[PDB]
């Protein structure tokens, strides 16, 4: 099928899914590459062509370091990249319903990686299933990552920090301009991402250049105000300098970027990883930064004051955010044995995941998390929840119970169920990032899942695409659990399992009075 855009036409595939039938279209340019002189500048508008372009396979990811830290295990390797690593990178994938829809709702995928990785090839997020099962229109976009992506010199237009973001926006932009002759809807588009994509979807709530590119938002496991998701304006300085002294590079800083400009993608991937003395396993060394163009004043502050889209959001975390970083550096973790660690150990752990923090900071932490209900795992899964607290449930509370105080609707998810199919041990339980593949609909696909996991599933796509489409996360009609609306009083969230879903409140009330009002001072 041809479908002609404002910038030239394009021919998209045929999809068998489910005794139905998919049109996809992998790999539309939106963007002029951003290549040569245009390194590390803002994403340029594309040139229109002539002839059809064939949009029928996944386009390069953006260059990125890859996981190597268990080479052919799948449990990390379903991260990587599986599309040609490559500048040339700024594509984008839509997956449209067959027959034709005429007014579709759109949903814009924004991959996570911290910043740092990821690409929307990825098997999990192929939209096909939803766009088969919802009749929703399935958009994701690639934007650039790392140094590439975010290397911050504030007010320099020749690395003015926040690319990634711009190309994300870029990309948001198409779909206003574009969706209708995919007979999608330009006004009912809502955006989701996980964990940096997440933080990424907060971001562009609070930027009034996205505020006119979307209706709803939806963040699993992830949001600006995690200790993760912004870097601030020293720490951006000292790396792209340590980055310049590092590729030979030091100077008049645009002089800094023309000679970055002639080293090879390799060389500065190579030396990302240097940037930071002591680094955590989350590494996001170049991160969305105070840009005052993208972002015009520390996020806490809009946040807190009320300066944001005003729309309905669907937030929510899994059970077990921290046990995956564990064994990516936390001394006596494995994923091959039960990790039985020590209160030594967990203490080296805090060195690990608070670098610059006090002596006092880090026994804090221990006090609050050990006080102890004896059991040897007690340390293993303390260290998991100071993790997973700190860096994903506490910020998302947070974040949900500030925005919800301006008066718009919220709705909050705690994901507790554990895939079937989990190629991490046991100990590691509701990993991050793996309830994507819920959202997604891979279940569906009996090819593969247990029935409760079908079910699960098919649940989950239901509310994902009804607060889509209507702004309230319901199912209707299998005398299903009603999803609460989140107050900042009392707090209702969702539990998704196979089980039984639950109405419970107070999410981590305890942990999260430490995270969001001590810690913050120490
Ligand atoms: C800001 O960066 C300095 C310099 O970092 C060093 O040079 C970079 C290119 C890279 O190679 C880093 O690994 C180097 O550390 C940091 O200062 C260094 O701190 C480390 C701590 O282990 C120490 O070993 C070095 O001697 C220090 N180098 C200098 C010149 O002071 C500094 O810590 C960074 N600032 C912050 C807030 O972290
Ligand atoms: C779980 O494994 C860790 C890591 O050890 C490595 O992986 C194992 C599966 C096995 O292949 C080992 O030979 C590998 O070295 C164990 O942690 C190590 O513990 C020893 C002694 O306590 C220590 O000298 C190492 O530095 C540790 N390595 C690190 C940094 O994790 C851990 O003891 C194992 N847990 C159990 C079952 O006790
Ligand atoms: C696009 O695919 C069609 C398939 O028949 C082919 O004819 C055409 O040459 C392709 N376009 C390019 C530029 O290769
Ligand atoms: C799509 O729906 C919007 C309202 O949500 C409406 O304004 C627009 O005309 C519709 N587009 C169509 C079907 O032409
Ligand atoms: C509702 O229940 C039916 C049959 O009990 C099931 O096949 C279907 O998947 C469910 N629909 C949703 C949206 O969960
Ligand atoms: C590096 C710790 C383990 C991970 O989270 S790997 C990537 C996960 N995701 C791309 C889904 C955010
Ligand atoms: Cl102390
Ligand atoms: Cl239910």
């Amino acid at each position: 099928i041809i479908i002609a855009t404002k910038n030239g036409k394009v021919r998209g595939m045929q999809l068998t899914v489910f005794g139905g039938t998919v049109t996809a279209f992998l790999g539309i340019p939106y963007a002029q590459p951003p290549l040569g002189r245009l390194r590390f500048k803002k994403p340029q508008s594309l040139t229109k062509w002539s002839d059809i372009w064939n949009a029928t396979k996944y386009a390069n990811s953006c260059c990125q370091n890859i996981d190597q830290s268990f080479p052919g295990f799948h449990g990390s390797e379903m991260w990587n990249p599986n599309t040609d690593l490559s500048e040339d990178c700024l594509y984008l994938n839509v997956w449209i319903p067959a027959p034709k829809p005429k007014n579709a709702t759109v949903l814009i995928w924004i991959y996570g990686g911290g910043f740092q990785t990821g690409t929307s090839s990825l098997h999990v997020y192929d939209g096909k299933f939803l766009a088969r099962v919802e009749r929703v229109i399935v958009v994701s976009m690639n934007y650039r990552v790392g140094a590439l992506g975010f290397l911050a010199l504030p007010g320099n237009p020749e690395a003015p920090g926040n690319m990634g973001l711009f190309d994300q926006q870029l990309a948001l932009q198409w779909v206003q301009k574009n969706i209708a002759a995919f007979g999608g809807n330009p006004k009912s588009v809502t955006l989701f991402g996980e964990s940096a994509g997440a933080a990424s979807v907060s971001l562009h709530l609070l930027s009034p250049g996205s505020h006119s590119l979307f209706t709803r938002a939806i963040l699993q496991s992830g949001s600006f105000n995690a200790p993760w998701a912004v870097t601030s304006l020293y720490e951006a300085r000292n790396r792209t300098l340590n980055l310049a002294k590092l590729t030979g590079c030091s100077r008049n800083e645009t002089e800094i970027i023309k000679c970055l400009r002639n080293k090879d993608p390799q060389e500065i991937l190579l030396n990302e990883a240097f940037v930071v003395p002591y680094g955590t396993p989350l590494s996001v060394n170049f991160g969305p930064t105070v840009d005052g163009d993208f972002l015009t004043d520390m996020p806490d502050i809009l946040l807190e004051l009320g300066q944001f889209k005003k729309t309905q959001i669907l937030v929510g975390v899994n059970k077990d955010e921290g046990t995956a970083f564990l064994v990516y550096g936390a001394p006596g973790f494995s994923k091959d044995n039960n990790s039985i660690i020590t209160r030594k150990e967990f203490q080296e752990g805090l060195k690990i995941f608070f670098p610059g923090v006090s002596e006092f900071g880090k026994e804090s932490i221990l006090f609050h998390y050990t006080d102890w209900v004896q059991r040897p795992e007690n340390y293993r899964e303390a260290l998991g929840d100071v993790v997973g607290d700190y860096n994903f449930i506490c910020p998302a509370l947070e974040f949900t119970k500030k925005f919800s105080e301006w008066g718009n609707n919220a709705f909050f998810y705690y994901f507790e169920h554990r895939s079937s199919k989990l190629p991490w041990p046991e100990w590691m339980g509701v990993m991050h990032g793996y309830e994507i593949e819920f959202v997604f609909g891979l279940p569906l696909e009996r090819r593969d899942y247990t029935k409760a996991e079908e079910i699960l599933s098919r649940s989950i796509v239901k509310r994902w695409a009804n607060f889509a489409k209507y702004g309230n996360p319901q199912e209707t009609q299998n005398q299903s659990t009603s999803w609460p609306v989140f107050k900042s009083t009392e707090q209702k969230y969702l539990t998704l399992n196979t089980e039984s879903t639950r109405i419970m409140t107070k999410l981590r009330a305890q942990q999260c009075r430490f995270w969001t009002s001590f810690f913050p001072k120490v």
